[PDB]
């Protein structure tokens, strides 16, 4: 697996739009984070990186991970997880999920939480009035959040109409694939355009959407969703392809 290449040497490092991930808000700026898999092992703090160049479109990689700090010299691991990585075409993006993290009383307990997040979404876009008003784009995707890391969703834009639309589906039962409310553009972006919907859970609750538009063509798209519920919120990533 590329992971170790990835945590023992830089990738592609001429950037001009995306061969990297910027890490600014994953960790603290006090703060120390390792990282480790396959053989190898990654140690930063402040604000860093996660170099992406060399490696395949289109997919997720693994990663184990600690956010930590030293105290008077002693070393204690204060939260731990996985490190959800997902490279596209043109896009990025991270997702956090800690679990078995350190009591802040006893310097040596254990606590396991389930506690998923979006992370930063990488790939500048800047370009809506290049496009065409005409057809109907057709997208795919994964649907990685709290509990939904199992399904996956279709999705569409009539370019014709300007109007978006979806449907989660590939569930664990058929009552959880659930309709996604239609969406036209919205002002958003600091030059690019934007779709924002509403998302409706297991036919019940109230959830709430926003993505982009991606590369020099529609490529992909990429973004974000966070639904509320009686059991708090689940963030949910986006990841769909042309």
């Amino acid at each position: 697996a590329g992971l170790a290449d990835a945590l023992t040497a830089p990738l592609d490092h001429k950037d001009k739009g995306l061969q990297s991930l910027t890490l600014d808000q994953s960790v603290r700026k006090n703060e120390k984070l390792k990282l480790a898999a396959q053989g190898a092992e990654k140690t930063y703090g402040n604000g860093d990186s996660l170099n992406t160049g060399k490696l395949k479109n289109d997919k997720v990689s693994r990663f184990d991970f600690i956010r930590q700090i030293e105290v008077d010299g002693q070393l204690i691991t204060l939260e731990s997880g996985e490190f959800q990585v997902y490279k596209q075409s043109h896009s990025a993006l991270t997702a956090f999920q800690t679990e078995q993290i350190q009591d802040s009383e006893h310097s040596g307990k254990m606590v396991a939480k389930r506690q998923f997040r979006i992370g930063d979404i990488a790939g500048e876009h800047t370009s809506f009035d290049k496009l065409p008003e005409g057809g109907r784009a057709t997208y795919r995707g994964t649907a990685f959040g709290s509990d939904d890391a199992g399904g996956k969703l279709t999705y569409t834009i009539d370019f014709a109409a300007k109007q978006g639309n979806g449907k989660i589906e590939h569930l664990k039962s058929p009552e959880l694939n659930v309709d996604l409310a239609a969406a036209d553009i919205k002002p958003d972006g600091k030059r690019h355009a934007v779709i924002s919907g509403s998302v409706l859970y297991n036919q019940a609750e109230k959830g709430s959407y926003s993505l982009g538009i991606f590369g020099g063509k529609a490529q992909e798209v990429a973004g974000s969703a966070e639904v509320k519920t009686v059991n708090g919120i689940r963030h949910i990533g986006l990841a769909a392809k042309q």
